[PDB]
DNA sequence: ATGTATGTGTGTATATATACACATATATATAT
DNA sequence: ATATATATATGTGTATATATACACACATACATA
């Protein structure tokens, strides 16, 4: 059959079969670009066309064959390699072995067996972000390595090389092109002003308009590169794409190793790429980026997408907290936070970042959700479409947990030249250990179970507050890493019971036995167990089905009530079949009613890279000093700003008192007015930095403050030359200097500066959490 | 059967005690399954012991257009279906669920107890699409096959709110069920500054306390359909295969509902089918005509007008690119769009496209990325996460002037302004582009006119020194034509011929008998290439003469190459005959088509209008633009006089405030007193300096009745000598402009006759500069 | 040589569907 | 009693698919005496 989304060349499998190309693209918008470009008729006499080029789609992400295949060493000696039934029945790989005419029991070592291919090179036209240049190009290389390495030896697998970033200067008709994101960031941070450049990001090939696809296809054969492999490559394919992760963990801790001048000149001159040198840059950079996207930071407890959602949601609902649809808020946060990915997964994260039900992931959600957001009974998988449902910002919890005057003092993620969101938030409470979570990633796994709220409040109040009895003893335990105050799992919104048997916790359900009608009434499932998955699991097991007649659900939307029915006189035969250990009952062995709480505390740290803890105490002890130094920073910044504002307004007061004697109307322009104001003892000030010190560090704030002009005094309205305005300004100067005395008294106290403000914020976060838990997280 | 939650008692001893809540999608089933499980928060509600769920799958197929009554020998017409209607997966589901039988009639109760449920209950949306269209099609299906169940109370429905309004303080909302009821309500108010209007698009947008208060009163809000005797004619008009009944009905608006009928419906809790079809279905069909047929003034539909308004609002600060889905989120937020996102993004994509043969010859946007080609008909664009749009800023500035948009009637959604009723362009843009749509009752199809003909017509109307001025005025008086009006052959390399009462368009071939090759070098107007090539391969009458067909096309240029089997040209010449209207080779290769028009537009203040020729559309267009120039000049004259009055108090206050000494006074009331005791005029400063949407009556009615904010909010920067000098020359420039405004209010033929000539010239050179740069504006 | 039925096609609407990667604990079905 | 494939599920990503309404000029497929 002609396979799906396939355009053959006119010379496939004929007398000039070997000189034809297959430009295998990633989707269909890329094929739309390739169809646009291979049909430059007389505007490109040196370019390719469909006389010797074809097109086929890779279907998204290629299946890997390096872990769906098995070796069988034959008794003749020569081992054989049998595929899986899933790998045999993939449509994309069946399609491309149908197009090129490949064979699985031909090694393609001589040339009269390589002349029986339908056309003799593959060229992968993929993207340049790490998701497409590193991942699926690596899996394609792995497929051709695992089944026919002789074609990678002789030269059969090729690729284009397109730009990811173009930067256009005003005036010049040649842009500056970049192939990697960190190269752009290193180029851009060295600059001094980027307000005459335009930065374009090209996710996918279909973002290239006409006047640059013509430039890309005047030089088509100039940018095709061919792969070679050496002996140092087979172990790297087994590390990066083999069935064991310990190799991948121990390689994937270290960062990417940059490229030498000889290797770079050799690649950009002779245009061949070593497969191992591709794996040790592009695929490794992909896997580090995937770790950064899919594993939470240990300070704020959230991923990178959810941190963009939080920043864009604080900024979106700023003026008035009116709700919007999920797709409209998603368009906002993809516009203003520089989100460079697809739109469907962003809307899925906005939906799941607002759910609240017994057993949801987030116990303290950022948003209030307005509509239908799914239930326990399908695990939140049955929410509405984003067309229907709405979200708004849970404003007082975000006000108390993430204080707004601390978001000025954080390191930010700069994207495309201007800032997007923080590197990390630092909440008032250790929010990384307060919720649930279970993800895979590259190399590692993330799994947490939430802690009690009162345990965490006891530990933080024991650390900070000086007259709690557990003050110095807790500091001793932080010096020696021993545990004193208990840190239990959370039992909120869960009615079953929890037991510790050795080095793990176990969570149990609740049944209700009856011999009057031989019916067991299940009333609760263990932690984070969906209902219909439990019912189908208890229905598939044939050893358990021999004792039940009918299994019926009567549960409400927030409370479990399952009803089984037993076959007559079958309560007795369960006990000999399903034996009762001390750790679980015979019914709880029978009805699948306990689970183990097994944690994988693998986080990412500031400045990137994995970190791996052994207990929740280690995460708390790593979290506390960041909040300590952030309090010290905000108090010193406030001290500097208050001195400078006293200095500013106690010259406005004397200008109001001396404007009649000064006679400002007599003078000609701003030059003579600034000169006659410099002679009467008015300080030159920087009005913008004093009114709005946005992100200015304290050296920046006292370094460019006294280097301004008299704009603070010259934009005074005649409204405020009145006597009630004088009284108002004098009393606000008195309040500012009283605040300055309070600030310089707060900078000294025990055990560290800013130790009472943080206790006040603990109490504020606690009452906001209590109010939210009472109102079903609606904050009525 | 998928998406079907079986009730516990379906098909048993108490099967007739059971309901089937047929919802419309899957989010609706999420709502209904949330509602039917309030176990002890709703002890008087329903549950799954007597209630099922099933999905209607979007929009129901109709059977009235897909069935045949065939007459047999015995004297009876049996009703035999179609193979397409028989294989519809949604209707197969409900027939298998309810246990219906097609050859039964269910007249007796012994037959009406052989079913599996007791009633079908349509839980549909309350917006006009779901309440009118698919509920009428469900009624039409049950009428066309089993009218005796509509007689005996089998088809039921819920009744939900469409708009809830929440008063501050009070604990009961106001619920409106129709949109025009809320619009007439909200126009009556004077202060809607503290009410929160909630639009509920589908029923899955309903919050938890709202669904609790809707499921405590479930049987309070179910209704039942009663079948009339006049209903057969209404079911044949609205859903039958004859369109002229539907044209003849749907001119006049919806008949309002009386008080006796209202009290009967809300009291005995039953619905006549005819009273439903003449309100809900008719209101839907009028709404679909409004959404799917253009206005003859601006040329654009409702969605494209929202997209242009949101694009002018979005790209105002800088003309920075956005994606398609991000700009779509913007225009769905600020222009109050109440529909899905996929259709809006498709509308933005097709509003940005520009290729030879696209719908728009003068697009609103500049498209950046892959926006499709001639060959697949523009259906080969990118996904909306890839491609970008940008505002074609100077064309939008010249065609739709910004100072005219303050003086237009607007549309209110939910209280706030969203977008105009129409734009009034400088050129008649409704006859300058293409289009081919169906709708309810009517068809829309246009073919664009030459630009030069339209420019000559409008310059003959407006300019008094043009020697075809009074002739054209006589022709407007007596409805005759003088000046030609040809179709647009721009970017088309075939040729056009007028034969009788229509134009035909012809493509170009090139023949060579030395190789038996015909080379097609041009297709007719708006013919996709791959659709043409696959259409020529299905005709086996033509396949017996050709061997091989190869496409060598460019990105924007056609080049098709056929191959003939030997000794078959003479058989083509003698077999496909030649008339004097089309060649034999063009008869063989499908190389002409007719430019056949259906000029059916909507008019202002709602309603269809149907024209006969393009001259009627031009002559209807001209007086709106004329009157709009007159009222913008009146507005400018008023604002200039008021601003002269405002600044010739500020300048003398700068002259006299050195000894007036306002720094001596206590507060602003004493200052306002002493300013009014020296002759300064009280002014409304926030409406003199920014008249946004104030008419001239409320401009000269409430602006001299303000305060002294204009004079008390001056910065001390303003009190210098250079600022005095600049205010003096600015007063001089406003005085000169006021003299020019009063000088050109009185000109001939009508006020503002040279200004519209200048805007003609600016739009024409912007169109030229956009055609030279492939509509990229380099 | 006519009276029939089908059959895509355009814009603006209504409601859905699917493949793949990644780690690890649990569950299921044979084969020494 | 035991190894060994196979299957599933979680979040953040990469790609695509498909049913219905509405009007009418036009094209292709057997019947019509
Ligand atoms: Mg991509
Ligand atoms: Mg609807």
């Amino acid at each position: 059959v002609d396979v799906d989304k396939y355009t053959r060349a006119r010379n496939a499998g004929g007398k000039r079969a070997q000189d034809c190309m297959l430009l295998a693209a990633e989707g269909d918008s890329a094929l739309s670009l390739l169809r646009t470009g291979l049909t430059l008729g007389k505007s490109n006499p040196s370019g390719p066309s469909f006389d010797f080029c074809g097109m086929i789609s890779l279907g998204g992400v290629i299946m890997n064959a390096c872990k769906k295949v098995t070796n069988i060493t034959t008794d003749s000696g020569e081992t054989i390699m049998v595929r899986n039934e899933q790998l045999t029945n993939n449509k994309v790989l069946q399609g491309i072995v149908q197009v090129l005419g490949l064979d699985f029991n031909c090694h393609y070592k001589t040339q009269e067996e390589r002349a029986k291919l339908r056309y003799g090179c593959i060229v992968a036209c993929v993207d340049q972000d790490l998701d497409g240049c590193g991942k699926i190009l690596g899996l394609l290389l792995a497929y051709f390595h695992l089944f026919w390495p002789q074609l990678i030896i002789h030269g059969f697998v090729k690729r284009l090389l397109t730009p990811l970033i173009r930067v256009y200067e005003k005036g010049k008709t040649m842009p500056v092109e970049f192939y990697y994101e960190q190269e752009f960031d290193a180029w851009a941070k060295k600059q001094t002003s980027l307000a005459n450049h335009t930065v374009k990001y090209y996710k996918g090939l279909a973002a290239h308009d006409t006047h640059e696809v013509k430039s890309m296809f005047k030089h088509f054969d100039n940018m095709v590169y061919t792969f070679t492999l050496d002996d140092s490559a087979k172990e790297l394919f087994h590390i990066y794409f083999g069935g064991e992760s310990e190799l991948r963990k121990r390689e994937l801790c270290t960062g990417v190793v940059p490229l030498t001048e000889t290797q770079t000149q050799s690649i950009h001159s002779v245009r061949r790429i070593p497969c191992s040198l591709h794996l040790q840059v592009d695929t490794k950079a992909y896997k580090l980026d995937a770790i950064e996207r899919q594993i939470p930071n240990f300070l704020d407890g959230m991923t990178r997408a959810r941190r963009k959602i939080l920043a864009g949601g604080v900024k979106c609902f700023a003026s008035n907290n009116r709700e919007r649809k999920v797709f409209q808020f998603g368009g906002y946060v993809a516009d203003h936070m520089f989100y460079h990915h697809g739109d469907m997964s962003l809307n899925t994260s906005i939906i799941k970042a607002a759910q609240y039900y017994p057993g949801s992931s987030h116990l303290y959600p950022v948003f209030i959700g307005i509509g239908s957001f799914g239930s326990r009974h399908l695990g939140g998988k049955d929410a509405g479409s984003p067309r229907y449902i709405s979200v708004q910002l849970a404003s007082e919890f975000i006000k108390t947990m993430f204080p707004a005057e601390d978001s000025w003092l954080l390191p930010y993620v700069f994207e495309d030249g201007q800032r997007a969101e923080p590197e990390y938030y630092v909440p008032v409470l250790p929010l990384a250990i307060m919720e649930y979570g279970a993800n895979p990633s590259e190399g590692w796994k993330y799994t947490t179970w939430a802690r009690q709220l009162e345990d965490i409040l006891a530990l933080v109040r024991a650390y900070v507050d000086k007259d709690n009895p557990k003050h110095e003893l807790l500091h001793y335990a932080i010096k020696h890493k021993i545990t004193i105050l208990p840190l239990r799992p959370s039992n909120y919104n869960f009615k079953g019971h929890l037991k510790r048997f050795g080095q793990y916790y176990y969570s149990y359900g609740t049944y209700v036995i009856s011999e009057q009608r031989n019916i067991i009434t299940i009333t609760e499932l263990p932690l984070r167990v969906p209902t219909v998955a439990y019912i189908e699991s208890i229905k598939k097991s044939s050893n358990r089905m021999t004792f039940i007649e009918e299994i019926i659900d009567y549960s409400s939307s927030e409370t479990i009530e399952i009803l089984v029915k037993l076959k007559p006189n079958s309560l007795n035969r369960i006990v000999e079949e399903f034996k009762e250990t001390e750790e679980q009952d015979s019914i709880e062995n029978f009805l699948r009613l306990r689970n183990c709480l097994h944690s994988h505390l693998n986080f990412v740290k500031p400045k990137g890279g994995i970190i791996e803890f052994n207990t929740y105490y280690e995460i708390l002890y790593a979290w506390l000093p960041y909040r300590r130094e952030l309090y010290q920073k905000r108090l010193m910044r406030e001290h500097a700003v208050l001195k400078l504002r006293i200095i500013m307004e106690t010259a406005i007061v004397r200008y109001i008192n001396e404007s009649a004697e000064l006679n400002l109307s007599h003078y000609e322009d701003e030059k003579e007015a600034s000169r006659i104001l410099s002679e009467h003892g008015f300080p030159p000030l920087n009005h913008t930095l004093i009114i709005s010190p946005e992100f200015a560090s304290i050296e920046e704030l006292n370094q460019k403050a006294l280097q301004g002009c008299y704009t603070y005094i010259l934009s005074l309205q005649a409204r405020e030359l009145l006597i009630a305005a004088k009284t108002r300004r004098v009393e606000k100067i008195k309040k500012m200097q009283a605040r300055l005395d309070k600030v310089e008294q707060l900078l000294q106290e025990s055990p560290f500066p800013g130790a009472s403000v943080w206790l006040e914020e603990i109490d504020a976060v606690e009452k906001a959490i209590i109010k939210g838990r009472n109102t079903q997280w609606k904050f009525h």
